[PDB]
């Protein structure tokens, strides 16, 4: 109840800069993306379309779906966008 908030408030930070397969991958391996939603993210055409639809997946899911995403980000070296999800974290 916290961290989704937080990720929906910097939303467009955080799609302005989001290099989707880097962290689609790492949620995978995690057990938090499939590779068939991998490819529906890859068919919006723009990088930023790619993003947008990476978030989407992510607010629909529990809340391991957003760890995750958090997680790929430290991991990808997006470190300040990661920390825009700190304050809470559920």
């Amino acid at each position: 109840a916290k961290a989704r908030d937080k990720l929906e408030e910097n939303r467009d930070l955080i799609v302005e800069r989001l290099k989707v397969d880097e962290i689609a991958d790492f949620m995978i391996e995690k057990g938090e993306l499939t590779e068939e939603e991998k490819k529906k993210v890859d068919a919006e055409d723009s990088e930023r379309k790619r993003a947008e639809k990476l978030v989407e997946i992510v607010m629909k899911m529990d809340d391991a779906a957003v760890k995750a995403f958090y997680d790929a980000l430290k991991a990808k070296g997006y470190s300040d966008l990661a920390s825009l999800l700190e304050s809470g974290l559920c």
